[PDB]
């Protein structure tokens, strides 16, 4: 599933994530176009260390999700990584709110800290009534 | 199913958790959190013993429940694990509350004594009316 941008920000809404951690809707919109733009189906396979992200924001199998392929893997959400590419993101959510729960925040996302952080990310929520 | 914060403190209370043996509705809450992010479907499996965690708060099949594939096990709870990941928590809830009888409490879960233990954790059920 491709999430409109409005639909997306509603759901993520919905679901917990405005001002979560201290980051707003809008970053999490920024972060979701950036990763996977707004994909739930979006995967990215890395050949160098065999690990693979997953979903609508890129959630890495060797850290995070089981994926039982990836080597030296753990999987600190414990859950498939199979639950991050449905067109429910409510497991996707509940993921990502577990790897900001860590020490470093939404930086752990290395497209967020080249794309969003520090930038002007107002038109992700403009005119959707959130 | 993944619940809401408020959502799931209104269902365990419910069922009876708040005050078990002791422990706060909150306490239940920051474990569920930190075990599963409040995800019925949650699973963990464990190299080191081959053993698996099951549900909203990863109990595990060495112990606690029947997998039929962890070798020199026993079901204290007597469930099969597949009862720790359904939508109705009552089976997961009645489990919790047997592994807590034992002597050691909720310290059984590393989880809770890493992230729960000594801290303040009235964010969980803070605005949940209950």
């Amino acid at each position: 599933k491709v999430f409109e941008r409005c639909e997306l920000a509603r759901t993520l809404k919905r679901l917990g994530m405005d001002g979560y951690r201290g980051i707003s809707l809008a970053n999490w919109m920024c972060l979701a176009k950036w990763e996977s733009g707004y994909n739930t189906r979006a995967t990215n396979y890395n050949a160098g260390d065999r690990s693979t992200d997953y979903g609508i924001f890129q959630i890495n199998s060797r850290y995070w999700c089981n994926d039982g392929k990836t080597p030296g893997a753990v999987n600190a959400c414990h859950l498939s990584c199979s639950a991050l590419l449905q067109d429910n993101i409510a497991d996707a959510v509940a993921c990502a709110k577990r790897v900001v729960d860590d020490p470093q925040g939404i930086r752990a996302w290395v497209a967020w800290r080249n794309h969003c952080q520090n930038r002007d990310v107002r038109q992700y929520v403009q005119g959707c009534g959130v």
